[PDB]
C-alpha cells in the first residue's frame, strides 16, 4: 500500500532474457506454424474465430520497439500463439501436435529462467 513495499525484483535483464527465449522458440523445428502471421485472406474462417492472432514476428516486433510493460504481458502473448492454435487446429493434426510441443518447451524454459 502507502509507503509499503515488499522487497524490489530486479527487472532490469527481463528484456534480454525474453528476446533469448523468443530466439530459442524461433529457431525450435516444430516453430514453422508460429513464425508469421496466419494469413487471414487465404484460411478461411481464421478472421471470424480467432479474435486475437498472434504469432513469433508480431511478438518480436512487440518487444523490440518496447510494446510489452512487463515480462507477463510478453507471457501473455506467447501462450495466445499457442491457444490460437488449439482453438483452430486437431490436436491430432502436424501443427496441434507442434502447437502443444512449443507450448512445453515455453513453459520450461519460463520456469527456468524466471521461478
Amino acid at each position: 500500500s502507502m509507503s509499503v513495499k515488499k522487497p524490489k525484483r530486479d527487472d532490469s535483464k527481463d528484456l534480454a532474457l525474453c528476446s533469448m527465449i523468443l530466439t530459442e522458440m524461433e529457431t525450435h523445428e516444430d516453430a514453422w506454424p508460429f513464425l508469421l502471421p496466419v494469413n487471414l485472406k487465404l484460411v478461411p474462417g481464421y478472421k471470424k474465430v480467432i479474435k486475437k492472432p498472434m504469432d513469433f514476428s508480431t511478438i518480436r516486433e512487440k518487444l523490440s520497439s518496447g510494446q510489452y510493460p512487463n515480462l507477463e504481458t510478453f507471457a501473455l502473448d506467447v501462450r495466445l500463439v499457442f491457444d490460437n492454435c488449439e482453438t483452430f487446429n486437431e490436436d491430432d493434426s502436424d501443427i496441434g501436435r507442434a502447437g502443444h510441443n512449443m507450448r512445453k518447451y515455453f513453459e520450461k524454459k519460463w520456469t527456468d529462467t524466471f521461478k
